[PDB]
C-alpha cells in the first residue's frame, strides 16, 4: 500500500464512548489531522506495527482483534492496550515528547494542538 495524502484525519471509531463529566455525558475530542509526509522518516512498520503479520496490508488500528475496544479509559482498564486512547496516545505523544526533549523538530504534545478538527 501507499500512504494517504496529508488531508487524512484520524477519528474515533463508530460507537466510541466518552467518559462522563461527573453525572453528565461526555463528548468526544475533536478529530486528529495526521500528515504522513511529516513522518516520512519513520518506517511504516514502526507505527503499522503488525504489517508483517498482516502480509504487508495496512489494517486500521481499530480493526477487530486489534485495538477494538469502544470503552473509555478509566481507572479499572487504564493499562488496557486494546483501548483507543492508549493505542494512539502511546504511539503519537510518546515520540513527540521524546523528540521535544532532545531539542529536535517534533509534533504536538498538547491536547488541543493534536485534536483540532470539530
Ligand atoms: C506513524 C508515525 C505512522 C507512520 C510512520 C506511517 N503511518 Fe500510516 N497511518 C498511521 C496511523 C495512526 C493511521 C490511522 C490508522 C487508523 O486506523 O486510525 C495511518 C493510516 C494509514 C493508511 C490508511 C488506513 C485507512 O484509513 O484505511 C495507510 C494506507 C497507511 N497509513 C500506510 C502507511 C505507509 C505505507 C507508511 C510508510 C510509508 C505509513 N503509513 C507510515 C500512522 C503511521
Ligand atoms: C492487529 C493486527 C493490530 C493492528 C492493525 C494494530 N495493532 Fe497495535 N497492538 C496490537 C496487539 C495485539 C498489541 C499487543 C502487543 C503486540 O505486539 O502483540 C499491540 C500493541 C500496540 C501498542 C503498545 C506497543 C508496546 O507497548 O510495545 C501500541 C502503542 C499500539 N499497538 C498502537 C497501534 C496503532 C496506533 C495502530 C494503528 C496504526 C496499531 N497499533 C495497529 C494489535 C494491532
Ligand atoms: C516518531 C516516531 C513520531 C511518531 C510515532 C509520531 N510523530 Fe508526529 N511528528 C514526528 C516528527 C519528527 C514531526 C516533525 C516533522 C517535521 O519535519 O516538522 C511530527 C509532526 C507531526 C505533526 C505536524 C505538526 C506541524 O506540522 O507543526 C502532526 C500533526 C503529528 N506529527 C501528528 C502525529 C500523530 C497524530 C501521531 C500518531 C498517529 C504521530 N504524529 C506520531 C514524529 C512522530
Ligand atoms: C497527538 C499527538 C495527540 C495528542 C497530543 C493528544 N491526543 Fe488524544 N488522541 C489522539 C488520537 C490520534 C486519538 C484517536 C483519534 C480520536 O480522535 O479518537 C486520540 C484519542 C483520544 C481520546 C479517545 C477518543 C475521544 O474520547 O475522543 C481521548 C479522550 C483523548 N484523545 C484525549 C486527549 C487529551 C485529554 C489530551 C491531552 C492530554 C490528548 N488527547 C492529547 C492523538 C492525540
Amino acid at each position: 500500500a501507499d500512504a494517504p495524502g496529508d488531508d487524512y484525519v484520524i477519528s474515533a471509531p463508530e460507537g466510541m464512548k466518552a467518559k462522563p463529566k461527573g453525572d453528565k455525558p461526555g463528548a468526544l475530542q475533536k478529530t486528529v489531522p495526521f500528515p504522513h509526509s511529516k513522518h516520512a522518516t519513520v518506517e511504516c512498520a514502526q507505527c503499522h506495527h503488525t504489517l508483517e503479520a498482516d502480509g504487508g496490508a495496512v489494517k486500521k488500528c481499530t480493526t477487530s482483534g486489534c485495538h477494538d475496544s469502544l470503552e473509555f479509559r478509566d481507572k479499572a482498564n487504564a493499562k488496557d492496550i486494546k483501548l483507543v486512547e492508549n493505542a494512539y496516545h502511546t504511539q503519537c505523544i510518546d515520540c513527540h515528547k521524546a523528540l521535544k526533549k532532545d531539542k529536535k523538530p517534533t509534533g504536538p504534545t498538547a491536547c488541543g494542538k493534536c485534536h483540532t478538527t470539530n
